[PDB]
């Protein structure tokens, strides 16, 4: 099934998952992290490694979790094997580099976080209240067909704050409650260009 | 055979390769350039393209030209299709991430040049002299059997001037002459961690 390590490992830590969603906090390591199969999430607290000082999320569906100032995991080689940007944490915060991520995700924040670079058909999900305007800004916007994915996904009523999204003309959001007893999810959408709204799921908006 | 245009296209202007060697010049483009097959090149004047604003250099080993002050091609999903990094040109200069490229080249620079996370088995061929310290930092230093591959390429004397390789072990240095008369280059290396140097090719160093 996998094991959590809710500890930050030392940064002369070697780690090794297998099958199964593993999960660990890293810092500026100075070993070659691997993650195995399943599902694996790293969160990193600085933004670029060391000595070298490497981390590959491995086979499947893996969550990689800047809790940092912004990124660019897609040019950095010490990272490979990650699927999912997620923005979360005390520290996290600012611009960051969408590009080769196939999803997004959004917790709890330091202050205002922007996604840039991000390609078609890629979705934020947002899990937890963050902090200060969450700018989403397109590879290409200029199409007049742009669509957008939005997901609220929680157990407990979810005030996603502001999210921007400049350029999209279709924004579908999911209102997502995980429990079996009803809530009232809330949103403020900036997206001037948008001339349909769709709102799917089982929580109310 | 293919085409090559030496003026740098307009902003607003498409382009459209075919099978071979194919050559142009952009600058913030706002179109989408693609370059068919076989070995093109396409030289950029600015580091980030524009509206949107794309350049796909297409099958087969294809060179992008870095006319600027930093680059990172890697990142931007707006370049793809690029094997070799090459950094020439009056405005060439400053630090360029090497990652995703597999070969690396230099021609004639405004000023001193660096090639960050730089992949193992990746060579620098360079092919004209350059301005200031050309400095290669890997992406991987940090291993005791670290090789790396300099090329020296031109029909007459080359004056390759100082390239700085921290943590090679063995620096393999080729001394190519590409026309019958023969000629001497010259080379400051800076290898302070360098075992071994093997010298091959055809012409002097
Ligand atoms: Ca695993
Ligand atoms: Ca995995
Ligand atoms: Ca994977
Ligand atoms: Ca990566
Ligand atoms: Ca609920
Ligand atoms: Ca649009
Ligand atoms: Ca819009
Ligand atoms: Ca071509
Ligand atoms: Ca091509
Ligand atoms: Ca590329
Ligand atoms: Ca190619
Ligand atoms: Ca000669
Ligand atoms: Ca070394
Ligand atoms: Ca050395």
């Amino acid at each position: 099934v996998g094991a959590t390590l809710g500890a930050e490992l030392a940064t002369g830590l070697v780690f090794t998952g297998g099958a199964g969603a593993d999960s660990i906090l890293l810092g500026a390591t100075t070993k070659a992290i691997v993650m195995g199969a399943g599902d694996d999430t790293v969160t990193v607290s600085s933004a670029t490694l060391g000595a070298g000082g490497s981390v590959n999320g491995g086979d499947g569906t893996d969550v990689l979790v800047a809790n940092v100032n912004g990124s660019s995991f897609s040019a950095d080689p010490a990272f490979g094997g990650f699927e999912t940007l997620r923005v979360a944490g005390a520290a996290a915060q600012g611009s960051h580099n969408a590009n080769g991520f196939t999803a997004l995700q959004l917790g709890a924040t330091a202050g205002a976080t922007t996604f840039t670079n991000v390609a078609v058909n890629v979705g934020l999900t947002v899990l937890a209240a963050p902090t200060g305007t969450t700018t989403v800004t397109l590879a290409n916007a200029t199409g007049t067909s742009d669509v957008f994915n939005l997901t609220l996904s929680s157990s407990a009523a979810l005030a996603a704050g502001t999210v921007a999204l400049a350029g999209v003309e279709t924004v579908n959001i999911a209102a997502t409650d995980t429990n079996t007893t009803a809530h009232v999810d809330t949103l403020t959408l900036q997206a001037t260009s948008a001339k349909s709204i769709v709102v799917t799921g089982n929580a109310g908006l």
